[PDB]
């Protein structure tokens, strides 16, 4: 048993000025309790913004760091995100075994959660990527991984994702509207979707993320 | 026809303290011009720090960002870390064509470049990166790149992207001293090396920088 981020849906907080940041967050707050942040906001305005925000809103933070390096690296950066309050960070699979250990390693040691991305969701993913794919998600569920990131754009892959890791995994996934992925499809595969632009870029955020939920009521 | 880099040596600055980071660089500045700042300085200082650096010791800056997100947050990436002021960034080649051009884009727009990461110096890039490391470096070629990143613990490698590549390619190595790469025999196929380590955590980075610098006298 795992409990549903709050309407399965993940905001992707991807503007870079903290007051328009704060804005669109705070609107769309009554609908959603977990934001991924990642570096366009935090290159930005800083590290801080991630305690900013779960201080704020009261919302979980995902930091969407694409973990990509050498293990000693990995694992400096891994402790520097979650000394700034990350519950979770996001770490590529492709750079191999030892640099998700590393992740891996600092998450046991602060008490916090490493998500794996397997498949992305854009087009470039399908020349290297997508044939290593399973691979890394047979990675992942070797080391103990439990959290995982594939792409919505591909409900097939998806699919395939899914059974890999299992039922009893958590499996987060972006590349919802702007992308051409579909919420209700993408959620008979993922736990939760995650959506950027579709919101934060609206007219009306809040009503955006609104008619989101409306489309994927009964799945909730 | 391509200036070295002052005595083809490149400071890693991994170091997470700013008063540390300094205290180092300053005592290298003699020996070196270049210096690669990542996400272990960066997150743990800002990146107010790049600016500070090419400031205080009016050194090159590469910002050792591994870029490996959508082509749409890469611009982003991109575009904060040269605002910031650095001279260069290093992107991963792995995501694919796309996430590249995106940050090609950028470096054109904003008069910058872009270090391309091919094949990775630890062990866990024999997984995934090592056997699409060639075709990697082959989409550089196509997309115009000039300048890449190859691993120092693996020459025979660092040699045939050499050849992918040419010779009017630039290329920098990283895996020297801690990992077990060798700075002459990188030298033979890299325009650069890489030290982090060796120098930085030495009882005295200056006599440790020196000593590099000795070991390949006859290749300056
Ligand atoms: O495969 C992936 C993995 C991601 O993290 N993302 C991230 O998810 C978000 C997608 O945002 P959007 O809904 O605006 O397309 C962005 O923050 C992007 O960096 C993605 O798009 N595809
Ligand atoms: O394949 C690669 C690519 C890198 O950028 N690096 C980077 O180069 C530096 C190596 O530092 P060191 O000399 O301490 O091993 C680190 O900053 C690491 O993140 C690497 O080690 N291997």
């Amino acid at each position: 048993d795992v409990m549903d981020v709050m309407n399965r849906l993940i905001l992707a907080m991807d503007l870079m000025n903290r007051d328009d940041a704060l804005r669109v967050t705070g609107e769309v707050r009554e609908y959603i309790d977990t934001v991924k942040i990642g570096y366009p906001l935090v290159l930005s305005e800083g590290m801080d913004i991630i305690a900013e925000f779960r201080k704020r809103f009261g919302c979980r933070i995902i930091a969407d760091f694409k973990v990509a390096d050498i293990p000693e690296t990995n694992e400096k950066i891994c402790r520097a995100t979650f000394k700034a309050g990350a519950d979770a960070i996001i770490v590529h699979g492709f750079p191999g075994a030892d640099s998700v250990r590393a992740c891996l390693n600092v998450a046991e040691e602060m008490g916090r959660e490493v998500f794996l991305l397997t498949e992305m969701s854009h087009p470039g993913a399908e020349m290297f990527i997508q044939g290593a794919a399973d691979e890394i998600a047979r990675m992942g569920v070797d080391l103990g991984v439990k959290n995982y990131v594939g792409p919505s754009s591909r409900p097939e892959r998806l699919s395939r994702l899914r059974e890999i890791i299992g039922q009893d995994s958590f499996l987060i996934s972006p590349g919802v509207g702007a992308q051409g992925g579909d919420p209700g499809e993408t959620l008979r595969f993922a736990d939760a979707i995650i959506v950027g632009r579709s919101i934060y870029l609206a007219d009306n955020p809040a009503a955006a993320a609104a008619g989101i939920i409306e489309s994927i009521k009964d799945l909730l």
